[PDB]
């Protein structure tokens, strides 16, 4: 009864995928083989081109991504051949290295073996391959609260953080057959970090803020043609607002606005002074400036919105139905200064796509 | 077949209204009379208390209003007795005067006779009782583009604007029986305007920006117990963002950001400098400051969001189902610094409420 679910989403996928590549004729005799393969193996295997394109189509259908203009330039690394922890670790190490590309960030996705009978071959515990640890115990609040439960879960595994505000979490994943995950501390040479400075406010460095260069999501499930690549970490570059308006700004994250208001020489006393709004802007100016000063790829929300408009234009031209999540597409900084705010989008889910999956810890 | 629509929404309304006022016993013999009145007259008439409460319940169920905490302090003026243009005009004049209250703005609603057989007794053409005119002709762009079509419609009626950027539109409404609307120029003594200045940037006055004190929506339909008060202008006070982030900021409105960026001494050349975001904040600081300096009521988006949180709290306490429109509840300035951003709301429409109705012009 599963071989009809997998088959009907494989009919849809192959037909559409080969249609876009100009291989519509090759559809019929590829579908046939799949029907055979599914029947006799319970599943089927993608070609280099199907997987590569299917992962680009998945990015294209992400309603919450504002950076989908470059969906076709996605660098797809095929690691469906890995069988050991050392291969997975080194694949993850390589991904970090190639995606970072000395700072000229390259949108990349490493794809590991998909679920067989729903069973995960690999099971990545990291939300991102590079993320800061978080600790809270006895009134103490160190690091990133978002990473509190994974951190505690790592410290149940022999790992121990230095309890600075920017402890790199180790890579932690579990292989099929094993009861517990392994962890590997990250080589620092593989991780670029950016110290946040202001272009004209020298006191800003006293905050000692920094962030990591490359955002590599590693807990989402790639679904391509009925096949579940539960482990397929991908990355883009940062939009400045993700760091300056959320990660470093949220009260339930790094909560830096009052400190920012202090170093920029304004009071944080009255709402009518709009001190949070002013601190948000100066902090966000500092983030973009700090990245471009170091030579790490980053985009501002305005430039990103322009690009997304081109994506909309490009979509209508190709007769492609556009889908988007308005609530996630609008930037948390001056959303009304972008075209996104003033129009609506269809939040319909089209496959291939990236999905949430249940965490293994907590 | 209409007397069953009107009756079933009157059953719902009276039952709920009297329940909240503590007059649940009086429900039965009031409903009876209504069934009689509807049968023999085709409609029914609200008491002072039903109309007053029903208009407060309508405000409470406005999913897009962030200022609903004060739903119960709404000043309800009952003008269902008006029959002439002079009465309507003077009622509208009085509303402006009492709502303004020398600057200590009083949330007020004036309620005119409702539709009889769907026929409007009065038909208000103004979007707001106080709004600036807009002109565009031969590359010229004067005033508020939002008011372009009403302005052109007024100039078809013998009215003529001075073509400044802040021409007060006249009151314009049509009475039952007449083919054309009448217009009345507003007494300036009834209209408070606020000149926008900056607390610490003296050059800001060179922009010669100003706005009107009281926002009085007059083109929405109040629906209370199956009865359609198509003409019931209401007002609150301004949230600063409405003036600084939309009215004066939007490209399709006053489009002031580059001029703002100029007077505050920054470049409007690069997106990565976040010049729009910085101009938005300084412009919004100027608006709140300018209103409080003059003594006209205004609220900032932070204080407003706090109040709306109390409204949520007060709603759960009273066992009231909360409804909201997330897309409209979030402020266009730093929405992620408010609790509203980080939670969801049910956009369900509960009556009594305020609705859009089709414009008579254009
Ligand atoms: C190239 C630069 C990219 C930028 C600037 C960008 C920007 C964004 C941003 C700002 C978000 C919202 C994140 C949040 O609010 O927490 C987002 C969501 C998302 N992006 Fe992208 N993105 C990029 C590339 C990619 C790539 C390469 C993929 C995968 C192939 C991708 C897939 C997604 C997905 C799945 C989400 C939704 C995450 C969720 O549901 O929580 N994006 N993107
Ligand atoms: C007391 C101060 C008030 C504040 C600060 C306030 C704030 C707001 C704001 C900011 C909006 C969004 C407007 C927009 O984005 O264009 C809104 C929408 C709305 N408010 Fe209020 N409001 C107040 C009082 C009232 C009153 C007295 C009523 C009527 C009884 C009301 C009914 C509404 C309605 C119906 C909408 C939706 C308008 C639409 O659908 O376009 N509000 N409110
Ligand atoms: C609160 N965030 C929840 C969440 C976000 C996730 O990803 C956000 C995300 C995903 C892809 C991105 C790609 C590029 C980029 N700059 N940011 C990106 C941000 C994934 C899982 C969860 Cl549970
Ligand atoms: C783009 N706006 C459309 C529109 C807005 C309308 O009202 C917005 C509105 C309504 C009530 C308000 C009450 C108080 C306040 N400060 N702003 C308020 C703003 C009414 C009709 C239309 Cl068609
Ligand atoms: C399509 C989208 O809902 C539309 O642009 C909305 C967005 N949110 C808004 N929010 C407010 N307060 N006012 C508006 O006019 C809008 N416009
Ligand atoms: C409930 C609401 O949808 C939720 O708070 C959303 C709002 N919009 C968002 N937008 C982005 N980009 N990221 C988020 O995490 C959220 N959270
Ligand atoms: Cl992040
Ligand atoms: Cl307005």
């Amino acid at each position: 009864e599963e071989k009809e679910i997998l088959w009907n989403e494989a009919k849809a996928f192959i037909a559409a995928c080969y249609q876009e590549l100009g291989k519509a004729a090759e559809v019929k005799d590829r579908l046939a083989d799949i029907k055979s393969e599914i029947d006799l193996t319970g599943s089927y295997v993608h070609t280099k081109e199907e997987l590569e394109h299917g992962a680009k189509m998945a990015w294209r259908n992400s309603n919450r991504c504002i950076g989908r203009l470059f969906w076709n330039s996605l660098n797809v690394i095929d690691r469906r051949d890995v069988r050991t922890k050392e291969e997975v670790r080194d694949a993850l190490f390589h991904h970090i290295e190639t995606a970072t590309n000395n700072g000229k960030i390259r949108p990349t996705i490493t794809i590991f073996p998909p679920e067989e009978k729903g069973e995960k071959q690999v099971e990545i515990w990291n939300h991102q391959l590079i993320r800061y640890a978080g600790y809270e115990s006895d009134g103490e609040r160190i690091g990133d609260p978002a990473s509190c439960s994974l951190t505690a879960a790592c410290e149940e595994l022999g790992w121990r953080g230095e309890r600075t505000d920017f402890d790199l979490l180790p890579l932690i994943f579990r292989m099929k057959g094993d009861e517990q995950p392994v962890w590997y501390e990250l080589p620092r040479s593989l991780v670029i970090e950016v110290p946040i400075t202001h272009p004209d406010i020298e006191a800003f460095s006293d905050l000692e803020l920094k962030w990591y260069g490359v955002p590599i999501i590693s807990d989402m499930k790639l679904e391509v043609g009925g096949i579940h690549y539960n482990a397929a970490p991908f990355n883009g570059w940062y939009m400045g607002t993700e760091i300056g308006a959320r990660n470093l700004a949220d009260e339930k994250r790094y909560d830096k606005l009052k400190k920012v208001a202090s170093v920029i020489g304004i009071a944080a006393d009255y709402n009518t002074d709009l001190w949070k709004d002013q601190a948000l802007v100066e902090l966000n100016k500092a983030v973009l400036h700090s990245y471009k000063k170091q030579g790490v790829s980053i985009v501002d929300h305005h430039t990103a919105a322009s690009q997304f408009k081109r994506f909309e234009e490009q979509a209508e031209e190709a007769g492609r139905k556009l889908t988007g999540d308005w609530t996630w597409l609008i930037p948390p900084i001056s959303p009304a200064a972008t075209h996104i705010f003033h129009r609506s989008y269809d939040n319909s889910i089209v496959k291939p796509n990236y999905f949430y999956q249940d965490k293994p810890y907590e």
